[PDB]
């Protein structure tokens, strides 16, 4: 069984699972979209309500699992709870992250293939006044790499570059991968966050320079940082938040439980955890939160930057930002560090949502770590396809698993965990080996407001925002439904044959 070998390389490990793409390009759009400050207040509460409590939670059921040799969900809720049900709810637990893995890693290879494009500066040259002059060389630019369509067809054509990139993108995942946790995951840790650090550092000073006739990127910190009470009524901005904060901290998508199964029986969880989960949010809401925003804010003012974050998802990070940075001496080059500290954010998080799979495929297969990595490897870079190609694809995976999964995910794990299991039980595990103990009213968050929080959540969205989701699409989104679906019946039917693998090994010995 590998194991950490430091403290620190597990701590940067963990950060480098959490500190992310979601950082730097799902949390300002979700913040600028939500009225910035007025979305802050129910981020926090999220944070102290669900994000922490369920922090500790998974470092604590993936610890106790990889005791026991299993670092994934299907054969650690078994252990928790001996149901066959309970393999088949553990199914989401390899689902989830390989779904998510399936556009993530995509997206990444994009900050890669940007990186390098504005490295050699490749990368369009705006005309010497007029906002839409500077922006539509940029969105063009965007367009043309990932192939947005032109005409009525729901169909994508990456340029043969993004291609390529992705291609390099999976074999950098790889080779990380390959060399296993402590020489792989955390070698890489201990070199890619440090660096993560430097350049969000050195872009935040930047952009605090700005200082245009529409603003300062101060107004774009006060945007995000003045509350709005008259908001906290609207389910909408609760739902954005816990989805922001599911995402962000890696909860939901059984790679936190996986990562904790190669930390020693005895090893504090507690700490560990709760520094993870902070380096997260300083990552997220101090650095994360004072480039794009304060960027946009300061050249277009917060009307028009709301705006520009509500058209595309992608337009602020990929589109905006560059386009901003080009009006500036040196600003390609600025435009490399940002692409740079997007890929190394994402690499960091792509391996997390990796691991999972391949630590199902050694644990429960027993196949080598070589071909446990090959195997995920080739079951992301197939399934990809679909998503590089197929318009929306990608919108739609990001809901189904990386959205609404993590959040059903995260009660499922949460009332296994501490109903079924075994509310003192659980306490306890959490608390064993640990520097320092969990707060005592945490208990009665855990076991009462954390399950009854999500629950409610997750009723609301049903009723009054999904049903659009299943009535108001093109009909193409069924064919990565009906794909995503069946990649949970081969995962559900791999279980099934570690199951068959096991009663067999039982009989032998
Ligand atoms: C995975 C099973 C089959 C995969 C076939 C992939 C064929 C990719 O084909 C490539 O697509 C690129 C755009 O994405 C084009 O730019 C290239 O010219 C084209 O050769
Ligand atoms: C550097 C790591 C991967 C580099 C892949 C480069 C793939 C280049 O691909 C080429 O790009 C040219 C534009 O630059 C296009 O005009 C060509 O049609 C295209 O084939
Ligand atoms: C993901 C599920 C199916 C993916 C099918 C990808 C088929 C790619 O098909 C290729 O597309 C290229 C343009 O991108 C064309 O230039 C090639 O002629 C065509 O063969
Ligand atoms: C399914 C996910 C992506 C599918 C991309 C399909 C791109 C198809 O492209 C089409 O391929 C046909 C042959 O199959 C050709 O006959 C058409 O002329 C060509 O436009
Ligand atoms: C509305 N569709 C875009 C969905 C994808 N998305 C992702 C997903 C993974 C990593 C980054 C991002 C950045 C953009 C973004 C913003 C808000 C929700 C989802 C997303
Ligand atoms: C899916 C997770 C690994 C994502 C990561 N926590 C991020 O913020 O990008
Ligand atoms: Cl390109
Ligand atoms: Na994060
Ligand atoms: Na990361």
């Amino acid at each position: 069984r590998e194991h950490w070998a430091t403290r620190l390389g597990l701590i940067l490990a963990m950060a480098g699972n959490a500190v992310g793409l979601g950082n730097f390009l799902r949390f300002p759009v979700q913040a600028a979209e939500n009225g910035g400050g007025a979305f802050m207040i129910p981020y926090i509460i999220a944070f102290l309500l669900v994000g922490i409590p369920l922090m500790w939670i998974e470092w604590a059921m993936g610890r106790y699992g990889g005791a026991q040799g299993h670092g994934t969900t299907p054969a650690i809720f078994y252990l928790l709870w001996r149901n066959r049900f309970a393999k088949i709810l553990g199914v989401f637990g390899l689902w989830i992250p390989l779904v998510v893995a399936i556009y993530y890693v995509y997206i990444e290879s994009w900050t890669l293939g940007f990186a390098i494009k504005f490295l050699v500066g490749l990368v369009p040259e705006p005309p010497p006044t007029d906002p839409d002059s500077i922006l539509r060389p940029f969105k063009e630019f965007l367009y043309s790499y990932i192939g947005v369509p032109k005409g009525d067809e729901p169909i994508l054509k990456p340029s043969l570059f993004a291609y390529i990139v992705f291609l390099i993108t999976m074999f950098i995942n790889v080779s990380i991968l390959i060399r296993g946790i402590s020489k792989g995951i955390e070698r890489f840790a201990k070199i890619a966050m440090p660096t993560l650090f430097i350049l969000a550092v050195f872009l935040v000073i930047r952009v605090f320079l700005l200082e245009t006739p529409n603003g300062t990127a101060a107004d774009g910190l006060n945007f995000l940082w003045t509350p709005d009470f008259e908001k906290l009524k609207d389910p909408g901005v609760w739902i954005a938040a816990v989805g922001q904060i599911f995402f962000t901290l890696s909860l939901g998508f059984g790679a936190i439980i996986t990562y904790a199964s190669y930390v020693r029986k005895d090893q504090d969880i507690v700490l560990s955890g709760l520094t993870a989960a902070t380096l997260n949010e300083k990552a997220e809401v101090i650095l994360g939160g004072s480039i794009s925003i304060p960027a946009a804010v300061a050249f277009f003012g917060v009307a028009n930057a709301v705006a520009i974050a509500k058209a595309g998802a992608f337009n602020l990070g990929f589109i905006t930002l560059p386009a901003i940075f080009s009006q500036t001496a040196g600003g390609t080059f600025l435009g490399f560090l940002w692409f740079f500290l997007l890929f190394f954010a994402g690499l960091t998080s792509s391996i997390a949502i990796m691991q999972p799979m391949i630590a199902f495929l050694e644990d429960e297969l027993k196949l080598s770590r070589k071909h446990a990595v090959l195997w995920t490897a080739a079951i992301v870079f197939f399934s990809a396809h679909l998503v590089m190609f197929l318009n929306k694809s990608l919108d739609e995976m990001d809901f189904w698993a990386g959205t609404i999964g993590v959040v059903f995910f995260g009660l499922t794990e949460l009332i296994i965990f501490f109903w079924i299991f075994g509310a003192d039980k659980a306490w306890e595990e959490i608390n064993r080996g640990g520097i320092i103990k969990v707060p005592r009213i945490y208990y009665y968050v855990m076991r009462y407001i954390t399950p009854a929080f999500l629950a409610v959540l997750l009723v609301v969205w049903a009723r009054e925002y999904i049903p659009k989701i299943m009535e108001e699409t093109h009909w193409t989104v069924w064919i990565t439904r009906f794909y995503i679906i069946g990649l949970f019946l081969f995962l559900t039917f791999l279980v099934f044959l570690a199951e068959r693998r096991r009663n067999h090994e039982s009989a032998g010995t």
